[PDB]
């Protein structure tokens, strides 16, 4: 059951090609799926449109119970999406909960916001007509979702999309596709309308580029790299389009003198080891102050040195290997770059011996400089990266040192310096003495790093349209 | 006093080149501007976003004591600021009050709404942190300004990037140019802190496309053709940028068999002939009903011939000429290709005799079809083009059966019409029996017709980024 087939137009379609899904742990086939082309995204896209007039003008409660048949059958296969997740890309059995746990969340929040969607009035200052604000599904939506968290991605957008009545077109990543194909399946299962939801992979140069070339999608969405956002936005100038991006990240974490290090030390490494670094969210440049430098990397180190590194369902694994060859070589460079100018390393940097697969040991970089590649560059690995501060006044310029703007972290039991780095840090999350994400609280970045919010019911902007209807009163 | 200098980083400062500026009324030079080049595109860029470190943290309530000393001084200069508007695209004397009103209304309306601006805590489900939601300027944003409103297309762009804290870069119209430059004075005369507000005009290829090419600005906002919208969203994808684009339209008018024929006979022509039809939301295709069909073209034919139409300033002109020879001829190529399909000319369809300038009479024009491309193309002129149509369920499918999606207008007297159409015309806005826009009331389109919102307290959406500040409550 994990020779999974295209769904597109409400069909389990099968293709012109194949594509086989290789696990980075053991380097074993795990699965094939049908690889859509250029033909296959033209039929996606024209069955998503078909739909528009009839899934846009199905009542509110009528599409979230919709959600909710989709959610029911989610839950029931639970332990097959989450080997998906585990098959396609060697994740820990345990953080595969994250991945199927937010599929449910995400449906069960847009399906409850979208039935308490109210008109508004907007008052007349003349007092000649009235004036009704509504909001209406905006159309098509197209959706490239990064290989990090598969089925959380696909959660982003699924829930909104479905709620916002905007027929939905997802490409989910060539490298771990078999989560979201299974995903299709139970819509198929269910008998969800035709063109509803469409999932389909394929290459970017020909399947990608041509639904952002279309002229069909209303929304393009994309949670990946800055480069290819760029792409993206220039690709689909061939009409006039909603872009919706969540893009890379730089984040600097700053532990000040008054911190509580135990407390840093504990939430810097569980989220630079949880996935391999593998977060959009996770520290990158993580700021010391001189004064509790080394009691602060002793902490670091304990903690990395219990982190389990593996590839077993049946064991309590913390973190697996990186996503292929091209992340484990560009993570190894950026490690190797750093020590020929002046880095120390403490831990890992390598390989384990002898090991099959992706696997990058929990690294530990000191005496790291703003001039270093590991500094102006996103890791996305298990490498803490660590650079000793003095000032206050410093460090923050040097926080904001960066086109990013995603997230950033503030470790400090001072209110007058939780204060002022709060309010001067150029990110568009701050992080307080720990971190917390869930499907309420608004996912965003400023700057490079984005236009666009997941999560929270900020996220439903982007797949509504305003409707101002105004009345004369007095003919 | 007709002869203005670039505004630039706080000084009004000279440029190698001058664009003359030609009445299209009497055609005679009646000013001349400091033409910007690429150099002084990068001096106003680099200008505004060494303004942002400062402009940014300015509190709310200096920043609105600016914008209402702004205000004041465009009080004191009322009859300057629509004199250049009388001149430099011969307005009627009557209808330059409109520019200038709505640049005094839009500075007032935001003034008083960013002091207004409150942070908002989200609740943790899990109740392990704090949440609280604020907004913070984004960054430079550039405008392009259509020429149809000289200082009402400014008044859009200049009330909400102040307020926000956004450093502006303003590119007026070529052809109207004149008015923009005088506010750039009136900037420099209150003594406004360099690189808030700049303002030069260019040519597109060199000057408007180093704007948008630029990886300064964070927003960038065209008033305009939707060809050219498509054109800036590509050549600014040089890095990640926002884009509130209000764009062109094909707005219908259904005066159905149950209306006030004279109160529709009102309002079409009213919108139809101000500016010279030179306007956004005016219709473009007038639907009519069989059985009142000759009733309401005698109405409208009527109100056309009681059209004043010249270039006087003590007089009561209603309607001055189209923008320049392209205006014009593109608009009479549309009638005549109409007429040799078969639509009937009954009024106007020429130049006056003799006068001198880009003058169109009113024009009024029966028998026109879907086939014909004065149906699919926006007219932006003095033109009513009327087709007669028997069912409401076909003419509703014909007012949607267009790439654009800005205003529309119903005219009924039956409640069951009204909603009908008020739900199923894929617009941004219905206008029902009547025609209302203000500083308070949203401005928009959906599909084509561009993303974003002017007026409304929407419009500080575009110049407003988010940002999560989350604590841990245990630490
Ligand atoms: N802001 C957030 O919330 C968030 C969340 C997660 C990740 N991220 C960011 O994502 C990055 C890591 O992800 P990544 O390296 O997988 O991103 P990526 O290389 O930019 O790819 C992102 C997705 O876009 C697809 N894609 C690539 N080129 C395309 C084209 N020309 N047309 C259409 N689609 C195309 C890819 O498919 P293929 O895989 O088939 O090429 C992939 O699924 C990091 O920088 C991280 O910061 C951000
Ligand atoms: N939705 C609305 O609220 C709204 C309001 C007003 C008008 N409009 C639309 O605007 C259209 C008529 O305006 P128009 O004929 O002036 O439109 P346009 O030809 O697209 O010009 C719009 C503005 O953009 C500038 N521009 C042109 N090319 C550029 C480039 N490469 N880079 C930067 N700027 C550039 C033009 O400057 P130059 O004049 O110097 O070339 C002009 O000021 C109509 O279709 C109407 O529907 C919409």
């Amino acid at each position: 059951s994990l020779s999974k087939q295209l769904y597109i137009g409400g069909k389990l379609i099968t293709s012109d090609a194949t594509t086989e899904i290789i696990n980075p742990a053991t380097l074993e086939i795990v699965g094939e799926i049908s690889a859509a082309g250029i033909n296959e995204a033209n039929m996606a896209l024209e069955s998503a449109q078909e739909a528009f007039s009839s899934w846009s003008t199905t009542p509110a409660i009528e599409r979230a119970q919709w959600m909710l048949k989709l959610r029911d059958a989610v839950i029931a296969n639970e332990q097959h999406l989450r080997e998906c997740v585990h098959l396609e890309m060697a994740k820990p059995w345990q953080s595969t909960a994250d991945d199927f746990q937010m599929l449910v969340d995400s449906l069960n929040f847009y399906a409850d916001a979208i039935v308490n969607i109210a008109d508004e009035e907007i008052k007349d200052n003349e007092g000649t007509h009235s004036h009704v604000l509504s909001r209406e599904p905006v159309g098509v939506a197209a959706a490239f979702l990064a290989w990090n968290f598969p089925l959380l991605n696909l959660a982003y957008k699924l829930g909104p999309a479905m709620a916002a009545g905007c027929p939905l077109v997802v490409k989910p990543s060539s490298k771990t596709p078999l989560s979201a194909y299974a995903v299709g399946e139970l819509c198929e299962q269910i008998g969800l309308p035709a063109g509803v939801v469409n999932i389909l992979s394929g290459m970017d140069s020909t399947v990608g580029d041509a639904i952002s070339a279309s002229t069909i999608p209303s929304v393009l969405t994309l949670i990946g790299s800055t480069n290819v956002g760029k792409h993206v936005i220039a690709t689909g100038a061939t009409s006039i389009k909603r872009y919706s991006m969540e893009l890379g990240g730089n984040a600097p974490a700053i532990v000040c003198s008054d911190a509580n290090l135990d407390n840093a030390a504990d939430v810097i490494c569980g989220v630079k080891f949880a996935n391999a670094g593998q977060i959009c969210v996770t520290p990158n440049r993580v700021f010391v102050h001189e004064s509790v430098a080394d009691e602060f990397i002793e902490k670091v180190l304990t903690r990395a040195k219990a982190v389990k590194v593996g590839f077993d369902k049946n064991e309590a694994i913390d973190m697996g290997p990186v996503m292929d060859a091209n992340s484990w070589q560009r993570i190894d460079e950026l490690v190797k770059d750093a020590q020929q100018n002046g880095a120390q390393l403490q831990l890992g940097g390598k390989k384990p011996t002898g090991v099959n697969g992706y696997f990058y040991e929990p690294t530990v970089l000191t005496n790291v400089d703003s001039s270093m590649k590991i500094y102006k560059d996103e890791i996305f690995g298990p490498v803490i990266s660590i650079i000793i501060f003095s000032d206050n006044e410093q460090v923050l310029s040097d926080a904001n040192d960066t086109d990013a703007g995603l997230s950033s972290f503030i470790f400090s039991s001072n209110e007058d310096t939780i204060s002022y780095f709060a309010k001067h840090l150029r990110f568009g999350e701050v992080q307080v003495n720990g971190i917390k994400y869930s499907i309420n609280l608004p996912h965003f970045g400023i700057k490079q790093s984005g236009v666009g919010v997941d999560c929270s019911l900020l996220a439903l902007d982007d797949y509504l349209a305003y409707k101002r209807v105004s009345r004369a009163l007095k003919v």
